[PDB]
């Protein structure tokens, strides 16, 4: 489990997130889809999408950029106790959208890479380290839900 200190990193960075939500989404969304194109055809609404430019123009792509950070935000908030905000995501991306838990390590190392280009100074080598512990536990107890449910 995450110590105190690592959650306070965590969220200290995470403070500078949620004063730019949009942003940081359409960031980490753009650089999961391009890297990892799979994860892209997850997705009915992107499909379309063929350039870096035409992901960055998309309004609609901005708008599930802020669903996606503001879900992560409210479970980051909780902590190691965020049992009921991990749920109804859990059960959606299993059953609902397939989403393997490979793509949520993809998203991950989204997540990371963004914060280091717009936080460096509040996202150094132990912070980006507390990071990705708080992001292996998300992945870890969702694993254990896809698990329950067969997925
Ligand atoms: C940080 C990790 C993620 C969070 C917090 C997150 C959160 C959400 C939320 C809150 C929704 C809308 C409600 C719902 O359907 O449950 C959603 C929808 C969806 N997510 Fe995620 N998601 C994450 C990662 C992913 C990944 C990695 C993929 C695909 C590779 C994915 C694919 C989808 C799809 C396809 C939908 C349905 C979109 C629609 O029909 O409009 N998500 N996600």
């Amino acid at each position: 489990v995450l110590s105190e200190g690592e959650w306070q990193l965590v969220l200290h960075v995470w403070a500078k997130v949620e004063a730019d939500v949009a942003g940081h989404g359409q960031d980490i969304l753009i650089r999961l889809f391009k890297s990892h194109p799979e994860t892209l055809e997850k997705f009915d609404r992107f499909k379309h999408l063929k350039t870096e430019a035409e992901m960055k123009a998309s309004e609609d792509l901005k708008k599930h950029g802020v669903t996606v950070l503001t879900a992560l935000g409210a479970i980051l908030k909780k902590k190691g106790h965020h049992e009921a905000e991990l749920k109804p995501l859990a059960q959606s991306h299993a059953t609902k959208h397939k989403i393997p838990i490979k793509y949520l390590e993809f998203i991950s190392e989204a997540i990371i890479h963004v914060l280091h280009s717009r936080h460096p100074g509040d996202f150094g080598a132990d912070a980006q380290g507390a990071m990705n512990k708080a992001l292996e536990l998300f992945r870890k107890d969702i694993a254990a839900k896809y698990k329950e449910l067969g997925y």
